[PDB]
C-alpha cells in the first residue's frame, strides 16, 4: 500500500459557531469571515467553529463538505470524508467514530453536539457553501416519524457542499448538521436534523 494520504483534505474556519440576532429579525443574515473575507474563492485555502472541507485537485480546491469543531472533537458527515484523514494547518486528524446510517462521523473525541430540538423552535442553519461567505438562515423544522421514533427535519434549501455544516438553537448549541438526506414515504426528499431523534 502507500504511506501518502489518499487524498488531500483540508479544513478552514469559516465562521463562529453563534445565534445570530440579525437573521432572527430578518430571516437571514451574512456572517463576518476574515483581514475581512469579501468573497469567498474556493479554489484556495483560505479550536471551535465552523469549517469547510476542501479537496484538492489539480485545479485547485473543491469544497466537498463543511462541519464543526467542537471540545477539540471535529464533527462532519460521513458521506463527506467516508472516514479519511483531514488535515489543519499541518496537524492531522483523525476519525474516532462513525455511524453510517446516521451519515455521521467524529474526529478528535466522541460526540459533543448538545444542541436541543423541540416542535415549533426555530433553528438557524449556518450554512457554508460552497463559493459563498457564511450566511446565518432562519428556519422551522417539521417532525417526522421514523420506523422507530421521531426526528426533527429541514428542508434542503442549499447547496449539497454545505453538508455538514451546523444548525444552532437559540442557546447557541448545535441541535445537528445540515444535509443528511432522507426520503418520505410522501415522495419527498429533507434534511435530517442528526441529533433531533428519539426512540
Amino acid at each position: 500500500g502507500s504511506h501518502m494520504l489518499e487524498a488531500d483534505l483540508e479544513l478552514e474556519r469559516a465562521a463562529d459557531v453563534r445565534w445570530e440576532e440579525q437573521a432572527e429579525i430578518s430571516g437571514s443574515s451574512p456572517i463576518l469571515s476574515i483581514s475581512i473575507k469579501n468573497e469567498e474563492e474556493e479554489q484556495t485555502l483560505g479550536e471551535d467553529g465552523a469549517y469547510r472541507i476542501k479537496q484538492k485537485g489539480i485545479l485547485g480546491y473543491s469544497q466537498i463538505g463543511a462541519g464543526v469543531y467542537k471540545e477539540g472533537t471535529f464533527h462532519t458527515m460521513w458521506h463527506v470524508t467516508r472516514g479519511a484523514v483531514l488535515m489543519h494547518k499541518g496537524k492531522r486528524i483523525e476519525p474516532s467514530w462513525a455511524d453510517v446510517k446516521k451519515d455521521l462521523i467524529s474526529y478528535g473525541g466522541g460526540w459533543k453536539l448538545e444542541g436541543e430540538w423541540k416542535e415549533g423552535e426555530e433553528v438557524q442553519v449556518l450554512a457554508l457553501e460552497p463559493g459563498k461567505n457564511p450566511r446565518a438562515v432562519q428556519t422551522k423544522p417539521g417532525l417526522f416519524k421514523t420506523n422507530t421514533g421521531t426526528i426533527g427535519c429541514v428542508s434542503l434549501d442549499f447547496s449539497p457542499g454545505t453538508s455538514g455544516s451546523p444548525i444552532v438553537d437559540k442557546k447557541g448549541k448545535v441541535v445537528g448538521l445540515y444535509g443528511n438526506g432522507v426520503v418520505t414515504r410522501s415522495g419527498a426528499y429533507v434534511s435530517a436534523i442528526a441529533n433531533t431523534e428519539k426512540s
